[PDB]
């Protein structure tokens, strides 16, 4: 199980055309077996009848039937009807909004959400808030760049309910110290929602062990379709949650009368699947179940490295990276970040810039934006000193 | 532009394996140009370096550029920003209930919804009614299993506010006169939610000659990806909506004391989109655009009426197929539904029963399920004999 970065990268075929691809914290490459899986499945029937390709029907089937159970592997979820299906990471959270809090908040309840949240974790709470009249409070960074899990017994009041806080930030890669923060809120009677849309990746959260109430994040990132995530919810608070959606398959019986709803998962799990979705998941995860995520975070982390401390000696250089992660957001003093994007772009370097959707958390670190590199185990040292020589000519031409 | 049904055919990969394939109405085999656009969008960075596959992902930017333009045509709107992405014709219905009805509706509005709908267009409705006092008020079938427009001015009251109807049924395949019942409903100041699931792949409406205010439908039927529907709303009316999901994407501002959002379509599009589905509908659509619909349907609706004809013949046929539609929903006395399903598959027969998503129709037809094959424009001939001989055989081995 001896995690091998060259084995790995064989795998994608993207990345011949891809050039030396570092944005896979907005998204990433895919590897064979999702392309292939997804192939399968819109060149077959779904129906009953396979007259020469039966084999492969039944994988595909037992892809999709599999698909909640490699999910409930990854975090060290007790069972697989913990798992429920989603667009991805921000209807999930919107989900435990809208279906759980919702119908429990009261005028003046509080909701505290981290400075560090990517939108998808602040925006659904604001709403809530407005349609309820609870408050969002805001849990603050400390020097570190880190949400202030220590502030949190001062910010906790008796009217604290829910605590909103992201595993790993899009931006500085930090992760808080979630098992406090998590003791802190049960100890209030609170419930969390952990946004795990970058944690699922690169330090997949072990859900009992850290106690956690709600856990979100997207296949698109982890290495897997678009339009496919999860929400994980202990099965208590999933059965406490109102439907989401109405139509199909979330319900028993209807009529002119009423309703009657499936349990949990389905009961939050309206109309058709997105089945392609499921099955490239499914896909996705079984493939990545080969590795082991310590060994392939920590090559990842290293090239990130790599590349941060020879980024250093550059004039100008401004690093917004936490914990040595696998995500490198960067600043160059005297540069416009979308010329540094295009120069970067005609060596061969995929990366972005921009706002990261975390407006709050770059308003804090007094930027209007910032460049990031991120790294991932298909990348390579060669990719790291591709990306300083182009960074070292684009100041050329720039500055 | 002459229709020619062995040419369409030739498109399909499935179809060799898949025998005679007539569940169309539960989801559209695929044409290989979605299947092979979701090939490259996999096997191919979406980043901003090409080092060789350029042609191919410039492709791709403009099949996913050029979708929304796609679905405007098809549906004859006045611009692509009608045109709002969803997981389905679930979510776009639901979309309208929480975003237009739900901020509007006071303690006894009426909603009045058809006894022919799909559960989509009912279990929404049913939901927001609860939500806001309102009441869901029936729209009865008339002698011939339509929804009776002509009752409309009778069930019509000040207090009516929305008419939910399908465009066309996944039981019967029978439309209603949607161009009266919109007359009378706006008459009454009262908005349209129309159902276009099925209606969009047979008869696609022309939402400006209808006055439709919002029409909603799902790729997968429509030959294209699962995971991908369309909301079509009046651009007026899409700007009265309030957001639906908050996240990424759909605001513009964003800090703890609120937000501001984007106009529409975006508004109502939180987070990382369904980018592959987006990219295979689009393709879809631009394979569709190649073909007459009027001459692939009559072919379609011609092939129902051989097997209806046919089967009208064999001791204890019901038929509930309205319209001489394309979908066939049957039954025969001393059945039982599944077991017919099962030998049908043996003799290579793709088809299903059940209820359909359809309680109260089947309700009100006096049946706990149906049978039913739906013909497409990839059926033949031979594909209706096939089933007639096998539905003899099946009788010969169950009654
Ligand atoms: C399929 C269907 C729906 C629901 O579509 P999903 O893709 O499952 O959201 C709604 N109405 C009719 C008439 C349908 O056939
Ligand atoms: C990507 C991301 C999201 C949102 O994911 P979508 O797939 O766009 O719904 C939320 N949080 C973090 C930390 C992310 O990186």
């Amino acid at each position: 199980n001896v995690f091998n970065p060259a084995q790995f990268r064989a795998q994608f075929p993207a990345l011949q055309d891809a050039g030396v691809y570092l944005d896979s914290a907005a998204t990433a490459l895919k590897p064979e077996a999702v392309v292939e899986a997804t192939q399968q499945f819109y060149s077959l029937s779904a129906g009953n009848v396979h007259r020469s390709q039966f084999a492969e029907a039944q994988r595909l089937t037992a892809r999709y039937e599999a698909a909640r159970e490699k999910v409930a592997q990854l975090l060290n979820a007790p069972d697989d009807k913990t798992i429920v299906w989603t667009r991805g990471t921000t209807e999930s959270i919107n989900m435990v909004a809208q279906c759980y809090a919702r119908p429990r908040l009261q005028p003046g309840d509080e909701i505290i959400v981290s400075v560090a949240e990517h939108h998808a974790n602040l925006v659904p709470w604001l709403m809530v808030a407005q349609q309820t009249g609870a408050k969002v409070v805001k849990l603050p960074l400390n020097a570190q760049r880190l949400p202030d899990v220590d502030l949190l017994p001062e910010l906790i009041t008796p009217r604290s309910r829910i605590l909103a806080l992201g595993q790993m930030s899009n931006v500085t890669g930090g992760c808080p110290d979630l098992a406090r923060a998590i003791t802190f809120a049960h100890s209030a009677g609170m419930v969390v929602m952990v946004d795990g849309a970058q944690g699922a990746v690169h330090f997949p959260a072990d859900v009992q062990q850290l106690d956690i109430d709600f856990y979100a994040f997207s296949g698109h990132k982890l290495y897997g379709p678009t339009g496919i995530g999860v929400l994980y919810g202990k099965s208590e608070l999933l059965e406490a949650m109102s439907p989401w959606l109405g139509g199909g398959k979330m319900v028993h019986e209807v009529s002119f009368d009423g309703f009657t709803t499936q349990s949990a998962p389905w009961k939050l799990e309206a109309g058709t699947p997105n089945v392609a979705g499921v099955i490239g998941l499914s896909a996705a995860l079984e493939w990545l179940a080969d590795y082991d995520i310590n060994q392939a975070e920590s090559w990842s982390r290293s090239l990130a490295t790599l590349a941060e401390d020879a980024l250093a000696k550059r004039p100008g250089f401004r690093s917004f990276r936490c914990q040595d992660s696998s995500l490198l957001a960067f600043d160059f003093a005297g540069v416009h970040h979308s010329d540094m994007v295009t120069l970067l772009a005609e060596y061969g370097i995929a990366l972005r810039a921009g706002q990261h959707c975390a407006q709050p958390l770059l308003a804090e670190l007094g930027v209007t934006g910032t460049l990031r590199a991120s790294f991932a185990p298909y990348n390579t040292k060669s990719d790291v000193d591709a990306l300083v020589n182009a960074v070292d000519r684009a100041l050329e031409l720039l500055v």
